[PDB]
């Protein structure tokens, strides 16, 4: 028992982190077979940063300008090129340590741990959620660009996130390993809307679940609703309406707790119109949506 | 900027888990060197478990009867070793993959990051503090046994503690790598007394200087205290008494808000008194306790 916000093992990660130079820019590398994949500006001075035009930029460099190192053996770059917002560099040497490994861009409302590095060193890893306006709340510094994030199944890792910005509101953007931003965020220091941010429904939901199976029941009442009817609650208080489709997921969760999803959905309703009265779930004082239900189920049965 | 529960990565203990099987029961064990640590439990049967005679369960033990495997490859056990509650597996061949390591036996009030793990197999990382009553608060299932917690400095790993067992109510109990428990705790399958727990106080005010870093600035007051003052608060509301000792280290971050010790204190008594009327700081509408003021430091300063 216990319920915690546990990341993935990042150690086949770990394997992958590079530290990648143009110039005096300094940031991190993924190292995946023969090619490191690293955010695009990396090839700008600060003076670009306001509008950088990186085509022209990346034109001004050769292979022989992009350090790449890989803990303290330096990679030979024998190709360059830009995808989107990332730069694929081609190295002469496969990474001995690349695990099976799968790019995928994942849906707002998934969750996924992040290791966070600094000049190609990994410092701490965390779970997190791509919120449904494509921002990640991280923990990031300057130079943790090019940290990536990642799911794990087995032996696979799915890389889904490269971390490149953060915005003046202090929330992150970053892309998927095709260089696409997550979002309509663009690389340049400009402010930049993130848009109307909501709670994670199902995400809460399951995390109600995993609160009944880790022995946390006070908010368990004597009350069903409908979606109709939740979903006028969840208007109110900026949550991503339910379907159908949520109450299919969390079908596995409703049958091991025996809890039908619209009753739990009225345990919901009624502590977002009273508050959690200064009780506590799962150790926390809110509502937690960076827990999905594949993410509960796998932490309440052990999938290693 | 941003801040979470960031756990270390976990690679370098990865390579470290094993499977150890005997009988009937099968736990995690953690291979250091030409030796395999693991909880002694893993000699019972149910049966046992009620207030097991570990010296002649052992007794009837031979070194063919550990089953010990590495992912897909066996270990072969030329010795073995009862030290407190832990069993000393002596294999054949030293792991490859041992990191530079330590034994430590942390304080209560410290952090560390946890390997859950299941039949030799990772299945999560996650960061924790050992609560000033010697439980951890942790995410463990059945066969988590002999998962371990550690801190990372540099290259060296310190382990720290090894998990044994769940309390009754719910909470994690373990020894460290020297086979003491920490706190009261016997591995027996018995109710147990962990007395009363505390909140640990430096940690919390490590957590709010963490918040005015990182943005969140509106719990600030007009007001200072005094040790002895703030302290008959702490004794009201169950938190550590504070020290001229706590104050010393929470020094550096005094230091980079400007933010007297003192002052801190008065908005955390303020904070106590009043609660958070409806609102958060750094997600989370509690006070949190699990972050060390060196673990602040190092988040908001990215060290790798
Ligand atoms: O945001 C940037 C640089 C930047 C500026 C403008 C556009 C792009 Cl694509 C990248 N770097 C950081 C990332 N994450 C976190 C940070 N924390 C502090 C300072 C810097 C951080
Ligand atoms: O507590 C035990 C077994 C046990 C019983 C009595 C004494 C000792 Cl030293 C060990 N194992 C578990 C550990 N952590 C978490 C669990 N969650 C569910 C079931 C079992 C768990």
């Amino acid at each position: 028992s216990g319920f915690r916000k546990m990341a993935f093992p990042s150690g086949k990660v770990e394997g992958c982190m590079v530290q990648v130079t143009c110039g005096t820019t300094t940031l991190n590398g993924l190292w995946l077979d023969d090619v490191v994949y690293c955010p695009r500006h990396v090839i700008c001075t600060s003076e670009d940063m306001l509008n950088p035009n990186y085509e022209d930029l990346l034109i001004r460099k050769s292979n022989h300008n992009f350090l790449v190192q890989a803990g303290n053996v330096q990679l030979r770059v024998i190709g360059h090129s830009m995808q989107n917002c990332v730069l694929k560099l081609k190295v002469d040497t496969a990474n001995p340590k690349t695990p099976k490994y799968k790019f995928v861009r994942i849906q707002p409302g998934q969750t996924f741990s992040v290791l966070a590095c600094y000049n190609g060193s990994p410092s701490g890893v965390y779970q997190c959620a791509m919120r449904p306006n494509f921002t990640i709340k991280g923990s990031f510094l300057n130079g943790s660009c090019g940290s990536v994030g990642f799911n794990i199944d087995y032996d696979c890792v799915s890389f889904c996130y490269m971390h490149h910005m953060e915005l003046p509101t202090g929330v992150h953007a970053g892309t998927d390993l095709e260089g696409n931003f997550y979002g309509p965020f663009v690389d340049r220091q400009t402010a930049q809307a993130a848009g109307t941010d909501t709670t994670i429904t199902v995400n809460v939901l399951a995390w109600l679940y995993a609160a009944v199976i880790n022995g946390d029941r006070w908010f368990l009442n004597r009350f069903t609703t409908t979606l109709n009817d939740f979903n006028l609650v969840a208007m109110k208080y900026n949550y991503e309406p339910l379907t159908q489709d949520h109450v299919d997921i969390l079908g596995p969760l409703s049958a091991q707790t025996g809890i039908a999803v619209l009753d739990m959905c009225a345990s919901l309703k009624e502590l977002l119109q009273n508050g959690m009265n200064g009780r506590t779930i799962l150790g926390s004082a809110l509502l937690e949506d960076e827990f999905t239900p594949f993410d509960v189920v796998r932490q309440c049965s052990g999938v290693t």
